[PDB]
């Protein structure tokens, strides 16, 4: 039904090695760094509560005046090796980096616009330095790219005339030029994560979205492309008019994750969630008292939740103007890293286990049929309920960290009580199950 020139291309999950790597990585970090870091949510004595990276919009700053922030771009504390070390110690396996946000300032020295790092006091190719430094630590790099661009007067939100259609065609060619540049200048890039593709102008030019995906896949072998890029012949986004996923993975969940009981459909495709530490700040905002700020355990909960349902999780950071990270973000990265060093066998290279969800936490499945119980909510009963699928039995339980044997008691036909450890681990913890299928 509904025939389409620009609808889905993959049927089912890609299983080539590059997609396996994307998937197995599981845990990433996001970097939102751009001129917005300089004002940090404040303009002319007013602190705006909205997302800092959107301050141009909240304070109604004309482009030319916003882009003059370039004269203040001088992050003297920037050190790409230090950033890569922070990422490595956090336990991230990849980093997604804002190459260009809506504002249109480029973190690489683009030859297609003057609004780049090259034309700042700092001069240096930030994106290039990061690529090298993260790659040297064995960390994959993914590129965020905003199609919407507030610095280019050829951009259009909608096509309402011939003059608009011509300006927008130029814009699309400009866009292609930047994308080709990114793909050829940084050939180790593993993914392009598009944003700012929701306007009517883009929805009417589905053909371009398909072309952008194909173009990049020809330039970068095995590259992944997110769903958000893609609009079909009819302007339907992410999933085409026949309900098929466009791009290589679904990129949708930001505020909330799929429901572990009601949204099991997501296990059928690759997907990646991205999350902020405050409620809704991606770029650096100077005042984190303005909204709820997640604790490390709340973030770890979300990371395991995503992997338990077959998805990746990416934790966002908004570096300071000076090129260092704020104390709250250093604390977060360090806490996550300490937990991942202990428990990361239940995260990396893991996936949906096919077990009925229980209240204590989440299951994940390893590559050799290990089933991990990740416990976030400790039962006063001191018993962790495990209901197995038809034909599956539990043969052993072990505490991950110490190897100590944990008692498993059959309670009914398809159900066990797995005891909690003899000593309360004092933090979310992992019990590994050995299971057998009839
Ligand atoms: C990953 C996130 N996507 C950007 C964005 N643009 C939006 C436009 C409308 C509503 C929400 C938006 N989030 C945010 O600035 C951030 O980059």
């Amino acid at each position: 039904e509904i025939p389409l020139k620009y609808g889905a291309t993959n049927e089912g999950k890609r299983q080539d090695p590059a997609m396996q790597k994307f998937r197995d990585n599981r845990l990433g970090a996001f970097i939102h760094w751009g001129l917005y870091a300089i004002p940090g949510g404040e303009w002319n004595g007013k602190v705006y509560g909205g997302a800092a990276e959107w301050l141009k919009s909240w304070a109604k700053v004309p482009a030319d005046e916003w882009l003059k922030l370039m004269d203040q771009w001088n992050p003297t504390k920037f050190d790409a090796k230090k950033w890569a070390k922070m990422a490595k110690e956090m336990g991230t396996k990849y980093v997604k980096i804002t190459t260009k946000h809506h504002e249109g300032f480029c973190l690489w020295p683009s030859k297609y616009t003057k609004y780049t790092v090259a034309n700042t006091p700092y001069k240096r190719d930030i994106l290039g330095e990061l690529v090298k430094a993260y790659n040297d630590e064995g960390i994959d790099v993914h590129f965020y790219f905003s199609v919407m661009d507030w610095s280019n007067p050829d951009y259009r939100y909608d096509i309402k005339s011939k003059e608009d259609s011509i300006a927008f065609s130029r814009f699309l060619e400009f866009t292609d030029n930047q994308l080709k540049e990114l793909a050829t200048r940084y050939p180790t890039v593993k993914d392009f994560w598009f944003d700012g593709t929701w306007d009517a102008s883009v929805k009417k030019n589905g053909w371009w979205t398909a072309h952008a995906e194909q173009m990049l896949k020809e330039l970068v072998p095995g590259v992944a492309i997110n769903s958000r890029l893609r609009a079909d012949d009819k302007g339907k986004r992410h999933f085409d008019s026949n309900g098929r996923l466009m791009g290589d993975y679904e990129s949708g969940y930001e505020r909330r994750l799929p429901d572990p009981v009601k949204d099991l459909k997501v296990t059928q495709w690759d997907w990646e969630a991205c999350m902020t530490i405050p409620e809704n700040q991606w770029g650096y905002h100077k005042d984190w008292s303005l909204s709820y700020v997640k604790t490390p355990i709340e973030v770890i909960d979300r990371i395991v939740h995503a992997v338990s349902m077959g998805g990746n999780m990416v934790v966002n950071f908004g570096p300071q103007a000076d090129g260092d990270f704020r104390p709250e973000e250093k604390a977060m990265a360090t806490a996550i890293g300490k937990w991942m060093n202990r428990y990361g066998k239940a995260v990396y290279a893991c996936d949906y286990a096919g077990f009925e969800k229980q209240d204590w936490g989440y299951y994940t499945r390893g590559k050799n049929d290990e089933v991990y119980m990740v416990v976030f909510n400790q039962p006063y009963s001191e018993r962790l309920i495990v209901k197995t699928p038809k034909g599956i039995t539990v043969e052993k339980a072990t505490l991950l960290t110490t190897g100590e044997d944990i008692t498993v008691v059959e309670t009914t036909r398809n159900e066990y009580n797995v005891s909690v450890p003899k000593k309360n681990p004092g933090e979310p913890y992992v019990i590994q199950l050995k299971v057998r299928a009839a």
